[PDB]
């Protein structure tokens, strides 16, 4: 499994990741070490440099000749050990050690206890400490995807999974004869709602990851759905077209009652929120073309948010709300800062859909067209880095990301 980067920043911020030292008899049972460097090189803003060519291989800070690592351009390396418990569990440790000096200096350190299947979990834990520390963005190299997948046979083709966000780890929700789409994560991660085509007509349904356990929502024609959860865990978000037309509709999780958010005789759908957890981004097709709009969800008149472009679609609100990922069309990922109107078209991909944005605000994962296939694609909101999601066995659309885990 491996995430294909097909567009590096040379420029990235070269870095030292060292292998982890083993401190038992024979080989890890991971390498903690080659997870941190392929994670920060994931994110767009490192470029780890390759084992063979480091000076040392120190393990702990008194180890470090920081000469060595700034003669290569190095001001930071990543150091640590795995030490194997009695009981069967590991201790990892590591130390983000600075060599602009003349002795290494520590700018972050930790120590782990984990089992076997958290050590790649116990990695990402370093390399999100050591991205926050040097790039004062919060990392999200914990967090996992959703995504559905159609695979060519079999009794149950639509499956909707969930992996770690590297591809690893994957697993399966849920599996259905027939369609399964938009699914979407619960703020605290312990949920997802998605919508079905199983039953017949298609219907809305909350899944509870730990037990498989399912919530009916709702039930409508095709065209109803598109759920999102407010970011303060209390609304689930999503379009209904009882009314005549789609319009968006809010539930109150704890009481189970819906309420209804834009009354317009316009279709009304693709609902996302800002922080605030009070006011939607939504697509609305008032206009003739889809276009995107905003509404808060206690009151007043919707306004429209982009101006610019034929059609724009299927936003996603960035975690700290000040701009947009959406469709725009022929059609590609694009955004749109919310203060100035500022568009920056981020990808050259065919048939872009569903752009999904990372909780630190730095990626945006999407799906589209290679050859005969739908795949899942990454690309940085400053549109410098992009990749490609290891392959599936099946058409792959709808990918969510996850909120911090």
């Amino acid at each position: 499994v491996r995430i294909e980067i097909t567009q590096g920043v040379d420029s990235a911020r070269p870095i030292g990741v060292v292998p982890f030292k083993w401190m038992g008899p024979g080989t890890p049972p991971e390498e903690i070490g080659a997870i941190v460097g392929a994670d920060l090189r994931n994110s767009g803003k490192f470029n780890p440099i390759d084992a063979a060519r480091m000076p040392q291989q120190p393990s702990t800070a008194a180890e470090v000749t920081p000469a060595a690592w700034t003669a290569l351009g190095i001001d930071a390396v990543v150091v640590g050990q795995v030490q194997p418990s009695a009981d069967g569990s590991y201790v990892v440790s590591y130390q983000l050690v600075d060599t602009s000096g003349s002795a290494g200096s520590i700018l972050a350190q930790n120590q782990y206890k984990v089992t076997k299947q958290w050590l790649r979990y116990s990695a990402h834990t370093v390399s999100d400490e050591v991205f926050e520390k040097l790039t004062g963005i919060k990392g999200a190299f914990r967090t996992r995807i959703a995504y559905v997948v159609k695979t060519n046979g079999g009794k149950f083709p639509h499956e909707l999974r969930v992996s770690d966000y590297d591809g690893y780890n994957q697993f399966v929700v849920h599996r259905s004869p027939e369609p399964l789409m938009s699914p979407a994560w619960s703020p605290d991660g312990s949920k997802i709602a998605y919508v079905t085509f199983e039953s017949g007509k298609s219907a809305l349904v909350i899944q509870t990851l730990a037990n498989g356990a399912i919530r009916q929502v709702a039930s409508f024609p095709r065209h109803n759905g598109a759920p999102a959860f407010s970011p303060d865990g209390t609304k689930l978000a999503f379009a209904l077209s009882k009314s005549g037309s789609l319009n968006l509709y809010v539930m109150d999780l704890a009481s189970g009652q819906i309420s209804q958010v834009t009354d317009g005789r316009s279709n009304n759908t693709e609902p996302s929120w800002f922080p605030d957890s009070q006011n939607l981004a939504y697509t609305s097709d008032q206009g003739g073309r889809p276009q995107v709009y905003k509404v808060n969800i206690n009151g007043g008149v919707p306004q429209r948010i982009t101006w610019e472009g034929s059609q724009n679609q299927n936003a996603d609100v960035s975690p700290d709300g000040k701009f947009l990922v959406l469709v725009s069309s022929a059609q590609h990922i694009a955004k749109q800062d919310l203060e100035t109107g500022a568009v920056q078209v981020l990808t050259d991909t065919l048939l872009d859909e569903t752009p999904s944005i990372a909780p630190n605000g730095t990626m945006v994962i999407y799906s589209s067209t290679q050859g005969l296939g739908s795949v899942l694609q990454l690309v940085s909101t400053d549109g410098r880095f992009k990749a490609r999601l290891p392959a599936t066995d099946g058409q792959v659309k709808f990918p969510a990301w996850s909120p911090y885990l």
